[PDB]
């Protein structure tokens, strides 16, 4: 209904492709910048129309490598996507949640820049959040302040899960069932559970999957890409561009029944 | 020489057992404890003389729980081993330096103590470090200091390598062949660069290792575990307790032909 919508209707193999329909490029977010520590911002070169915009940033002590997976993946699907590094990567989830929120304002910022290849490519109301470990702890405390419109933590990492009763985005939790950095009891479980139920929310953890299992790999460690691609493209489609053409991709499916995901929960319908 | 010697003339069968000779018990260190965050001390039982005494600290955000295998396994071989969690999971390498060292007295301290059941079994001046990640920048700073006779960092995180040129005590470092988290290329190999080639060191890379490679494992994960035993006993062994009956499994093989050690460097002979 809100003419957001870009590509052709989806399939499971569009989704799980090495790339989205859209060929991508990529702009260098000098770490000079304010706010965060820096960037890739991806890019489809060959859509039209506006889109949303997705900052996805890393865990602690790690740098943008550890979750520029997603750049490529999700901007191939027509989304203006910038992977970040932080100021520091002792910087806490608050922390992260703020240079987040600052790499978004970035992109709103460089959406309305004449020196930005997207300048006047982001649809600045719709912006969606990614983030891995702490830098999904991050993730969650932005998709509590009702600004983003699709938060994807990767196996989140925060010191508190009560917070995130204030979520209201739709936020798919990958969760990564062996993850020991950010154990899915003490924080991808309790956070899922933080949100209200009211919330179009998603847990899907990741079979086996150790602590980096939801930042996608181009080389080894492959495994989870399906998934990862299926249900976070779809995520963002559907959340960001209200495009019920991939509701099917993460509602509807016996998600457990997929061999990478040992567990699922969710408030489907949404 | 010194007299430290304990237990039978080594093979690499004893040293890649699941135990040593030594049956092992433990002790809790509520975190309560000043200047660390708790931990568990694991003694050897059926042991007669002092020991050495090591403490083994985990990376950022880890629990002890990340390091314990290390407990167990070189307290069966004859050592007092504290495993212990840190104040915080935010806690950098000098933090964690400071409470390695704080860990270290809180062990002179117990040996002391009617409380303890190591009271009296710690050799005080024979002390070793291990730790991960940033409990490795931790371990390595610590070893620059003076006190401690051998350090065992484990994928060590740090910030900077030039401050471990001031290392002269005898440092095994652990690195995981391919850590996203502690890059070898940025922190295992320039801290091992930074040590002068007049100090007893080597540098075990583990081939395929991910960051927690040199942790050590009981049943998921523990193809390391013997060259981590094998190595990183003897490393205590002959470092901490002069005993060079434990000097051919760290100088002498061939510790590429390894299957699970994917490079060694080294200063042998010691
Ligand atoms: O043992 C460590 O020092 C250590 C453990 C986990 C992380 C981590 O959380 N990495 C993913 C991003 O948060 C960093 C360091």
């Amino acid at each position: 209904d809100c003419g957001y919508e870009r590509g052709p209707d989806p399939s499971v193999s569009l989704l799980e492709a090495s790339t989205g329909p859209f060929s991508v490029r990529t702009s260098n977010v000098s770490s000079s910048v304010r706010g965060f520590g820096g960037g890739t911002i991806h890019y489809p070169t060959n859509t039209t129309g506006t889109m949303a915009a997705i900052v996805v940033i890393p865990g602690f002590v790690s740098p943008e490598s550890s979750i520029a997976w997603w750049g490529p993946k999700l901007a191939s699907h027509g989304f203006v996507v910038m992977t970040i590094g932080t100021n520091s990567g002792f910087d806490q989830p608050a922390s992260r949640a703020s240079q987040l929120n600052n790499a978004l304002d970035y992109l709103i910022e460089q959406n309305g820049s004449s020196r930005s290849p997207i300048n006047g490519m982001i649809d600045t109301d719709r912006l969606g959040v990614m983030g891995w470990s702490m830098g999904g702890g991050g993730t969650l405390r932005v998709a509590t302040e009702g600004r983003v419109s699709a938060a994807i933590p990767l196996a989140p990492w925060d010191s508190s899960s009560s917070q995130f009763r204030s979520i209201d985005t739709p936020t798919l939790i990958f969760a990564c069932e062996n993850d020991s950095t950010a154990p899915v009891r003490s924080h991808a479980d309790p956070f899922y559970d933080a949100i209200p139920d009211s919330t179009a929310k998603a847990f899907v953890e990741l079979d086996g999957g150790g602590h980096t299992c939801a930042n996608g790999s181009s080389g080894f460690g492959g495994s989870y890409n399906d998934v990862l691609s299926r249900l976070g493209v779809s995520w963002m489609k559907l959340h960001l561009d209200k495009d019920q053409r991939y509701n099917q991709f993460v509602c509807g499916p016996n998600h457990e029944s997929d061999r990478s995901i040992s567990e699922y929960r969710g408030t489907c319908p949404y």
